[PDB]
Formats: structure tokens, C-alpha cells, sequence
């Protein structure tokens, strides 16, 4: 049974938050500009701003216009939006985020495809959306028990979708979305209309006549991987091995949540000097929020903990299982790994949309809401010709 | 010149790490004892005593009895203790730890080496001992400027040892503290009478031949790696590329300062069950309150950034420069790292000391005491003999 759910965070931790940044102890650190973590001129105007000038109750009422609910499922509590399309007959897609993901990455793209109509499109266009907050992450709240691996949370996908009605549905995602869509490929294979991901890390098979066939082009894109295993591989180590110390380190002082996820709003979205080039300052601080509020860095830090063996820093190498249902790829330029279509082609024998981007970063329809909405709906449309 | 120094934390500060800790926010973590880092009940009651029962100032006192200065070198401050023997031939010794060290893990081995004749000992062993932080570390303070390489580290305590007067002297270490002494071996080779490490990790070269010349015993012992490599490596990682959000981390939260280093006490020392095990509680939080009062959190983690090349997670392979110093290496069995004798004496042409022993790990002099005295004695007396 679905519960209403509204966001309401108590005044009394707000305070508490104002509190903790004013009495923030800053370090003492060399200016090497963005090269070893977030400059402090930089973070130090962003977390006065976060207190002085951001309005978290207004985020919160633009949260609370979309319908909320929480739900129990394999002993987690799961939160998610569900937003009908005023078109009985949309299509019904869920998406899901990845790590450090938040519901908030989608608030601009969630109109537009809802409602196509009232947005200058077609209303044959429209989607049904639910989209859901991982077990442990956000407003799903913190785990009371452990072990949800990939197929446990694929698992839980299919029991939602099927008890909210939808017999028929998209699985879209990046990072854990990604993978989690892609086992529902598996899963549920009879409900699924299509699999959409947005981050799509090809492996090479680890056979000998494969890297032959690749053109100079493909193995330059199969080495874009290199940048994050290298530079920005950091958290997700440290993650996988022991995310109870990261809930520590990030439970109890906003600045140190903040300069944590200053990582990935820098370096994973596409920018260029600042977040702000990719990421409204007020959507991330609101999305940022949403962890310090929640009490879930250490509860979403154990998901890389739980999928170690899917993580690029454990394996590069091994044919996925085959995998027949519809499938669509869009390829951001400034996605921290680049697919190779032909190793795509090589375990997923049905990929009937590829596009390929040409701006964008990591949280895909965060940075580039219109690009998003105009690719899923050509995907869609393309679904609905076979 | 060499300008005396004494710990003198102001009251305020420990006030403020009193109220901290009373305030500190507890994440909601599952319980798997310390397979995802330190348990809540664990780190709750030591958290708690570090609060209610820990006397900072009878710790700062005990460190106080020892003649400490500040001196700067190459634009950094640098704090050393020089503990002088009452036998004015004792052997000159610089001890320097590694990461994340302090000179508090010494304060059990100082007494017997300057004083033996007081502690039973033969007056002929008598060191006469240099202790100093490494820039950026602990009462060193943070670092105003970056760029310290180890061989600027190296080139720092050549420095410091003629300036005190010392033209032969030994240079022991574990971690940074044996990379640098190593160095010393190129650097200062006509004032070194020895060189000692507690802490030896030994590389293949990469050539062919190598592996055949090994038994299952030297493998063994080079697969010990493997446990570092796969658990433990996550602090490493991230301060390599982004040591400044660590110090955001650590800076701002003495829990998240605890957590932190509790992965050291724990599994780079050699326990059982708890640091207890290993390690004096009290000595600990000695040790950990120096990185929480000094707030070098951030400061030291730039020694990883800046040692990169020398990191076990950026290379296993390649034969270091040959090597004619005197030189002793002790095998603590608790250690990360265990070095195969016949890849050490590759590259160490003159290894006049190699000692198995057989309790302790990565803190060794801190964890036993008794046994690193009678080592460095021993040591000593072979150089003698030379």
C-alpha cells in the first residue's frame, strides 16, 4: 500500500544546520585552485550563501507539487514520486538515479514529459513518471538491514511498478540506474516496453580478436575511463570498502557533505570553471540538502559497498549475459565513461535507438533537461513503431 | 636556529572539542561489527570517554618532559623532540614517522634508548634521539606552500641533522619515515651511519626471470599486499587526489577525525578484537587528539598527494636505485607489507641486520616497544663492528 508522503524537514534541524555552518572549522589548505578538492574561496561563499541566502523552504514546497509516497518493500522503505500524465494512455517509465542521486536531478525534465501538451509538444508524447529514491538513499531514508545487491534492488523495481498498475513500462537510468534498468532486462522482461540508460560503460570481453576491430576512435573513447579511474575514483574506493567511516565523516558537519558532493557537481557534471556552468546553484544546494537533512551519507554510501562486483574500480573486462528487450543508449560528452557501440551491439541485441549527444555531463537531464526530454521522447516514439 | 616549543592547547579549544563531541550528529548505520568501518557502540563509547574521562592536559604533560623545538627549513615549520643521552658517545638517531603518524608513537622506546643504563640496559647502547613531524603533520602545522616531495622531505632532514650538530647519524622510519631514510641513503650518504627500516615493501623488477627464483613462501609473502590493496587502501586513494576534501572532512568533526583513524588502530596495527588490543587507549587518543587540536587533518593528507609516485596503489614494479649504505631491516608480522630478502638485497648491496619478529604490526615501536629497543640495539651494535 502507498502512503502520501509530503517532505517536511522540522525547523529545528534547519536551525541546527545554520548552527553548524557558522561555526564551520576551516582548514588550513594550499590554493591549488580546484586540483586537490573544492578552493576554499570557492566553498566558503558557497556555504555562506547555503546559510545566509538559499530558502529551503521554497525547495521545498517545488519538491512537494509533485504527489509523494513511501512504500515497504523487502523490508526497506522506498520513496518516490508518481506523476500521471493528464494522457490516460502515456507511456509509463520509471527512473531511476544513481550515486550521489537525488529525485532532484528530474524536477526540470518532469513537466515536458508529462504533459507535452501544455509545453508546446505532442501529446501522443506523454510519459507516466515514477521516480524513486534508492533503498538508503534521500528521502528513502537510512537502512535498518543490509544487502541490497543490484538484483535485490531490481527485484524491488518490478514488485513497485507492478503494484502501482503499470503491466508495461520503460526502465530508464544512469549509474545504478543503469544497471538496475538493466536487470529488470532479465527480471521482468514481460512488463518492460524498453531499457533506456544515459551512462553506458561498455567492457571489452577480455577475448583475443576484439580489440583488433576497434577503430583508433573506439579505444580513444574506451580510455576516457581513465580520468576517473585515475582522478575521481576516490570516493567510490573508499565506498566500497567502508562506507560506515564515510557516514562519520559525513554525518556531522554540513561542509565536509558539501565538499564531498562539490566533487561530483565539478568534476562528474560538464563544466567548465564552476558547478554553476552545469547545475542551477539552487537545485544543487537543494539536492545536497536533501542528504545533510536525511541523515543518508553513510546509509547511500553502503550501495557501492553492496555492487562492488559491478564497479568499474573491481573489473573493465567480461561479456554481460545477453539481453533481447528494446534498448536505448544516449551518449553524453561528459560522461565519465563512453560507450563503444559495437561492444554495446556484442551483449545487447536489441538497441533500436543510439544517440549521440553533443553537451552534457553525468547527471544527464540535471545539466541538459531539454536534450533529455527531446532523445527519450524519440526513443519512445521509436518503441512504439515495432 | 632552533626555537624551543611546548604543547599548550588553550582551554577554549578543548572546551570546543567537548562541546563538538556532546553534539555530535549519530548516523543510522547497520550493524556489521567492523567489516564497513568502526561499530556505533564501539565508537559511542570511546567518543564518550574521550570526552568524559581522557585528561588532555596530563598527555600534554608526559609529552612536555621531553626538550621540544620548532626550526624552519625550505618555508616549513618543522617540530622535532631531541631527547640527548646522558652518554655523550651515544649514537645519533633520527626517527620519522609515516602517515598517519606523530611522534607520540615513541614516547615508550625513548627512555630506553637515550637512558639504557636507567632502564637496565648497557650504557654502550645509548642513541641520542631526533623526533620530528613531517611538514604539514601534527605540531609541525599545516602547510603554508606544497611541493614536499619526498626527496624536498628527504633533503629537509639532512638539513636539520648537520644544523643540530650531528655529522653521523642513523635514519629509521616505517611508511614516509623509511622512503625518506632511503632517500638519506642518496642525499646525505657521508653523514649516515645507517640506515634502519621497520616497514619494507619489496617490487619485482618486471623482469622474466625473477618469479622462478622465488618459493611459495616469498610469494606468500608478497600476496600479504593483497589484503592492503583490496580493504584498506580507500584513505590512501582518496588523499592522493583529493587530500583538500578530506581535510573538510576531518576539520570540522572530531567523530569523523575518530572514525578516520580508527581504521589504522584497528586493522594497521596488529589486533584481535579492538585497538586496545594493541594499542593504550589512552595513548591513542593522544595521538588522534594531536590531528584534531593541530588541525593537520587535511595538512598531513597531502603527503599522499605529493608521494604519489612512491604509493603501493600507483606501482608494485621496478628496481629502486642501488643502495651501499649499512643497512638493518626489521619484519613485524602485523605489518601491511612484507619484504622477500633476496628482491631487498637486489637493490641493497650492504643489509648487515634483517630481523624477524614475532609480534606487532604497522605501528611497531608504538605497539612493542621492548621489541624495537632490543632490535635498534642490536642494529646498532652490528654497525659497530663494521
Amino acid at each position: 500500500a502507498m502512503r502520501p508522503f509530503q517532505v517536511q524537514i522540522p525547523q529545528a534541524d534547519i536551525d541546527d544546520l545554520k548552527r553548524r555552518l557558522s561555526e564551520t572549522r576551516w582548514p588550513e589548505l594550499v590554493d591549488v585552485g580546484w586540483s586537490r578538492g573544492a578552493p576554499l574561496s570557492y566553498i566558503k561563499e558557497l556555504a555562506e550563501y547555503w546559510r545566509d541566502g538559499f530558502d529551503w523552504r521554497a525547495a521545498e514546497r517545488r519538491i512537494n507539487q509533485y504527489p509523494q509516497f513511501t512504500t515497504e518493500i523487502d523490508g526497506a522503505t522506498i520513496h518516490f514520486l508518481h506523476v500521471r500524465s493528464p494522457e490516460p494512455d502515456a507511456t509509463p517509465m520509471v527512473i531511476t538515479h544513481g550515486w550521489p542521486g537525488t529525485p532532484v536531478e528530474f524536477l526540470d525534465i518532469i513537466g515536458p514529459l508529462t504533459d507535452p501538451r501544455a509545453h508546446g509538444g505532442d501529446p501522443a508524447d506523454a510519459f507516466h513518471l515514477v521516480i524513486p529514491s534508492l533503498p538508503g538513499f534521500g528521502l528513502s531514508g537510512p537502512l535498518k538491514s543490509a544487502g541490497w545487491e543490484l538484483g535485490r534492488i531490481a527485484m524491488a523495481w518490478s514488485k513497485l511498478m507492478a503494484s502501482l498498475g503499470y503491466e508495461r513500462y520503460i526502465a530508464q537510468g544512469g549509474d545504478i540506474g543503469a544497471f538496475t534498468s538493466l536487470l529488470l532486462g532479465a527480471i521482468d522482461p514481460s512488463h518492460l516496453a524498453g531499457i533506456h540508460v544515459n551512462l553506458l560503460q561498455t567492457n571489452l570481453s577480455g577475448e583475443p580478436g576484439e580489440l583488433e576491430t576497434l577503430s583508433d576512435a573506439d579505444k580513444a573513447r574506451l580510455a576516457v575511463s581513465e580520468r576517473f579511474l585515475d582522478d575521481l575514483s576516490g570516493p567510490m574506493k573508499m565506498q566500497s570498502t567502508r562506507p560506515h567511516t564515510i557516514g562519520y565523516m559525513l554525518n556531522d558537519s554540513p561542509v565536509a557533505q558539501l565538499a564531498y558532493l562539490l566533487e561530483m557537481f565539478k568534476h562528474w557534471a560538464q563544466t567548465e570553471n564552476v558547478p554553476e556552468d552545469a547545475v542551477d546553484r539552487d537545485l544543487m544546494l537543494t539536492h545536497i540538502s536533501l542528504f545533510w537533512f536525511t541523515a543518508t551519507g553513510g546509509s547511500a554510501a553502503q550501495a557501492h559497498y553492496e555492487l562492488k562486483p559491478f564497479l568499474p574500480i573491481t573489473s573493465l573486462i567480461g561479456r554481460s549475459p545477453t539481453l533481447d528487450v528494446p534498448m536505448g543508449v544516449a551518449v553524453y560528452p561528459g560522461a565519465l565513461f563512453q560507450p563503444v557501440r559495437s561492444l554495446a551491439e556484442r551483449d545487447f541485441k536489441q538497441i533500436v535507438h543510439w544517440a549521440e549527444l553533443d553537451r552534457g555531463g553525468h547527471f544527464s537531464a540535471m545539466e541538459e533537461p531539454d536534450l533529455f526530454v527531446d532523445d527519450l521522447r524519440t526513443f519512445n516514439r521509436t518503441l512504439k513503431k515495432l
